């Protein structure tokens, strides 16, 4: 990317004046994100303001991290709307810094959301949840995950910090950086050593380099899992050093304690050792679909 330079797409193009930066969102690694007011985006009607968050290039920025902002914005061009995925609002591309607007989830990401709702038990540290909540979280999410894999994308960071809650408490799956195309080939092949958490990493993905959909099922099998510890983090007291012998080992998480043997099933049904042997997002949407209507 250090001269590809950006062309134009009038369809997603929103000029910088109609864009009015204020308060910081999000921190830290491959970006920023901030909080701004923008001037007229659904045009048909032109003069109200939309509460938005842009994405750009943080202090440091790398190369790569230019890249990756790109690539999600051109993502997020091809993925299109659906009511489980933020979608693209907008983009300032041209003289000047590289703008990606997206829509505002005014409840954060899914882990901070769980974790300011934990009752005060033994095996923890707003109002609390449901079984039929956080099991219409993973409906969600997975309703999201299998529109993804229709229109041929892989995300391979899904994981509780990369969805994010909307005013209405709807589950919005976010972070398209290191999202890949896969239109037309079997798989995907990563670089000798990957930049995503090591611990939502699929075995056939993390020894291996091959990023499918269902490397983004045994991701998700680990979002069941911090749904389900309502915020908790995988692999509890295992350091990443450790991790890769254990899983060589066939080692596997244990069942949440608030969480039914039917959803632990879940979770080890996809991290099955073999990929093909996974279930696919719409199973994992019938499933999550049948178990939501025998809940309450």
């Amino acid at each position: 990317v250090s001269e590809y330079e950006l062309p134009e797409d009038p369809r997603w193009e929103l000029p910088r004046d109609r864009l009015v930066l204020g308060k910081p969102l999000g921190e830290g690694a491959f970006g920023q994100v901030v909080l701004a007011e923008a001037i007229g985006l659904d045009k048909d009607k032109p003069n109200r303001v939309t509460k938005v968050a842009v994405k750009m290039l943080k202090s440091d920025a790398t190369e790569k991290d230019l890249s990756d902002l790109i690539s999600e914005m051109e993502m997020m061009k091809m993925i299109g709307k659906h009511k489980n995925i933020i979608n693209l609002l907008g983009a300032c591309t041209q003289d000047g810094p590289l703008y990606v607007i997206v829509e505002y989830a005014s409840k954060g990401n899914l882990r901070e959301y769980l974790q300011a709702r934990r009752p005060p038990g033994l095996e923890y540290s707003e109002e609390q949840l449901s079984s039929k909540d956080l099991v219409s979280c993973a409906y969600q999410v997975a309703r999201g995950m299998e529109y993804l894999a229709s229109k041929k994308c892989i995300h391979r960071d899904l994981a509780a910090r990369n969805v994010l809650v909307t005013e209405d408490n709807v589950m919005k799956i976010a972070d398209f950086g290191l999202a890949r195309d896969i239109h037309h080939i079997d798989y995907y092949k990563k670089t000798t050593n990957g930049r995503l958490p090591v611990k939502w990493m699929a075995p056939e993905a993390l020894f291996d380099g091959i990023y499918t959909h269902q490397s983004d099922v045994w991701s998700f099998g680990v979002l069941l899992w911090e749904i389900f510890t309502l915020g908790g983090s995988p692999y509890p007291g295992v350091p990443v050093e450790e991790l890769f012998k254990l899983l060589k080992e066939g080692h596997r998480m244990d069942k949440p304690s608030n969480c039914t043997n039917e959803l632990y099933m879940m979770m080890r049904d996809c991290w099955h050792a073999v990929p093909s042997q996974r279930p696919t997002f719409k199973q994992l949407v019938e499933d999550l679909d049948r178990i939501v209507a025998l809940t309450s």
